């Protein structure tokens, strides 16, 4: 069973609460999102889809940015092993889709070893999966509001482009 360790975690309310190693391995506090509206999302270069996720994703934050969308974009190797690069390669290859949103540096999103926003994420009443909460493949979307919580939560199978629709509700 994935698990907290510091079984306060819980009760945490927000995003805001966590931070991140980003790309570079600088740490950033994620309260820097408040009052922003941000799609939290696994990525993978070795992915089926691929393509079509960082184009989708690299067009919403083109067209959304100034709304007050923000992309924030964790690799993960999980899933087929579909990310085995370092972080400096996955940093070049987020370049060559002209990404520029927020890429992270390389996690685990399932298991023990889970990153422990993602733990907390999967527990959130809108961020429950379907058969268990385990993230399913690459490219899993959390929708976040301003307040930092998860208001939605898209598989795989949704493309990013079908978040269009729900995001004027949350800016
Ligand atoms: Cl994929």
């Amino acid at each position: 069973t994935e698990n907290l360790y510091f079984q306060s975690m819980r009760c945490a309310r927000s995003m805001h609460e966590f931070s991140a190693k980003d790309i570079d391995g600088h740490m950033v506090n994620l309260d820097k999102y408040r009052g922003f509206v941000c799609i939290v999302t696994n990525v993978a270069s070795q992915g089926g889809k691929t393509e079509v996720n960082y184009t989708q994703l690299v067009d919403l934050h083109a067209r959304y940015a100034e709304c007050g969308l923000r992309i924030l974009a964790f690799p993960c190797n999980q899933f087929g092993k579909q990310e085995p690069g370092s972080n400096e390669e996955i940093k070049e290859f987020a370049a060559g889709y002209n990404v520029k949103f927020d890429m992270f540096s390389k996690i685990c999103v399932n298991g023990d070893d889970a990153h422990p926003l993602w733990k907390w994420m999967k527990i959130q009443p809108k961020g429950k999966g379907i058969l268990g909460n385990a993230i399913k493949w690459n490219f899993t979307k959390f929708l976040i509001d301003k307040n930092g919580c998860v208001v939605k939560r898209y598989g795989p199978m949704e493309e990013p482009l079908v978040i269009e629709k729900d995001l004027p509700h949350y800016f």
